[PDB]
């Protein structure tokens, strides 16, 4: 008799992974200014295969953000008067039940009964 | 008799991993200023294979953020008067039940009964 | 008889790992200033394989943030009057039950009964 | 009879590891100043394999942050008057139960009964 | 009879390790100043393998932060008047139960009963 359960070469990478973003970006120059936010997310997969005489050239590119200003001149007065930007009055209440569950199970059961 | 449970070459990397971001970015220059935020996330996989005479060139690129200003001139007065930026009045209350659960189990059971 | 449970070559790296970020960035130059934040996260995997006469060149690139200013001139007065930036009045209350659970179990059970 | 439980070559590095960041960065130059924050996180894996006549060149790059200013001139008066930056009045209360649990178990049970 | 439990070549490095950061960085130059924070975290793994005639060149790069100023001139008066930066009034209360638990167990049980 033979009872076999064979699992091999399973790819379960990046399961239930939180790699996002949540930003509150505000920018009030009142003049000549540059603001840059650079938050890339990469979850790709690359596979290459060769045999005997081979040659693999894996040189991928990358992101490029460039800001250039050959000339910029300001004259007379530059002013910026600010009283407030964000006025928030949040008054919550009550009993809030927040439950989160993440599960990942691998259950294997084998049994052999004979005489 | 033979009861076998064979598990081999399982990839379970970066499971339930929190690698995100949560920022509150504010920038009030009132003049000539540069603000840069650089938070990249990389979770990629790269595989290369060769046999006998081979050659692998793994030279990937990278992010590039550049800011250039050949000339910038300011004249007369530059002013920036600020009273407040964020006015928040948060008054929560009550009993809040926050429960989080992350699980990852590998259960294997083998049994053989005979005479 | 033979009861066997064979587990080999399992990759479970970076499981339930908290490598994120949470920042509160504020910048009020009132003039010519540069602010840079550099928080990259790298969780990638790279694999290369060769046999007999081989050559592997693993020279990946890196992030590059550059700020250049050939000329910048300020004239007359530069002023920056600030009263307040953040005004927060937080008044919570009540009994809050916060429970977090992270689990990772490997249970293997083998049994053989015979005469 | 033979009851065997064989576990070999298991990779469980960096499990439930807290290597993140939590910063409160504020910068109020009132003039010409540079502020740089450099907090990179690296959790990658690199594998190379060769046999007989081989050559491995593992020279990865690194992060590079550069700030350059060929010329910067200030004239007349530069002033910066500050009353306050952060005004926080936090008044919590009540009995808060905060419980955290991290577990990692390896349970193996083998038994053989015969006559 | 033979009851065997064989565990070999298990990698469990950096499990439940707290190597993060928590900073409160404030910088109020009121002039020409540079502030640099350099807190990198490295938890990577590198593996190289060769046989018989071989050559391994493991020369990875490193982080590089550079600030340069060819010329910077200040004229007339430079002033910086500060009353306060952080005004915090924290009044907590009540009985707070904070419990943390980190566990890592390796339980192996073997038993053989015969006549």
């Amino acid at each position: 008799g033979k009872v076999q359960i064979i699992n091999k070469k399973l790819d379960l990478s990046n399961v239930q992974s939180k790699c996002g973003s949540k930003d509150n970006i505000k920018h009030v120059p009142g003049g000549g200014s540059v603001q840059i936010v650079y938050k890339p997310v990469d979850l790709s997969k690359v596979t290459s295969k060769c045999g005997s005489l081979g040659n693999i050239h894996h040189k991928p590119g990358g992101g490029q953000v460039e800001v250039k200003s050959e000339k910029l001149d300001f004259k007379d007065r530059v002013q910026s008067k600010i009283g407030s930007l964000d006025n928030i009055t949040h008054v919550p209440g009550g009993g809030n039940k927040k439950i989160e569950t993440h599960k990942l199970t691998f259950r294997e059961n084998a049994k052999a009964k004979t005489d």
